[PDB]
């Protein structure tokens, strides 16, 4: 008869390894200028809806086929899957919100066994990207926004609710929660945290979670 316990992830270099926007920009030539935005969007420097749009609209026109060649080099974090079954293994319900992409995030809501997953998503057409995003994990407070919604579907009190974050992204989402952990986190997040894991390791946080 316990009380569950919702536990969020963020995608991108918290769950897998990389930063999914990243690699696909390895593919259309422009990495360096992508990963210098992507690391300020992070640091809290940059809307992060306007760095986003910025970043994906350097991808216009490369192909599907490319951009699933970056995806399939995302690997997921060490502890990973032990971590989110050990949490489900005590009744908690789990879930990713990132605001990368459903291209890369379906896969491991699948391979991991979360419950949920929201994510935005690379429009497409005639088989290229067309540059455009279009999601529900844009605005700044999008995170936090969907956090609440979980909880409310599942009757979970915000109390009982854990963020694990990197970026300022996340920050929206550690507002919201009742337990917040910044891993291998940005400055802008760690200063919000409750708790800091610098060990690259998924399973560092089920130290704090009872
Ligand atoms: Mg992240």
């Amino acid at each position: 008869e316990k009380k569950k316990k919702l536990i969020l992830f963020d995608f991108d270099s918290t769950l897998v390894n990389n930063e999914t926007i990243d690699e696909i920009a390895r593919e259309a030539g422009v990495e360096e200028e992508v990963k210098k935005i992507t690391k300020e969007a992070m640091e809290g420097k940059l809307n992060f809806e306007q760095s986003l749009r910025k970043r994906v609209s350097l991808l216009k026109d490369l192909p599907i086929e490319k951009v699933e060649k970056a995806i399939k080099r995302i690997t997921p974090t060490e502890g990973a899957e032990e971590t989110i079954k050990e949490l489900k293994n005590r009744g908690y319900v789990v879930a990713v919100v990132s605001g990368g992409f459903d291209i890369a995030v379906n896969k491991i809501k699948e391979k991991l066994g979360l419950d949920y997953a929201f994510a935005n998503r690379l429009i497409v057409k005639d088989g290229k990207l067309t540059g455009d995003v279009e999601g529900e994990v844009l605005k700044e407070n999008a995170k936090g926004e969907i956090l609440e919604k979980i909880a409310k579907i599942e009757g979970i009190n915000l109390e009982d609710t854990v963020a694990v974050g990197d970026g300022a992204n996340d920050i929206s989402m550690f507002k919201k929660a009742g337990l917040k952990i910044a891993f291998c986190a940005k400055p802008i997040l760690k200063e919000k945290a409750d708790i800091c894991i610098e060990k690259r390791d998924l399973r560092e946080i089920l130290k704090y979670i009872k």
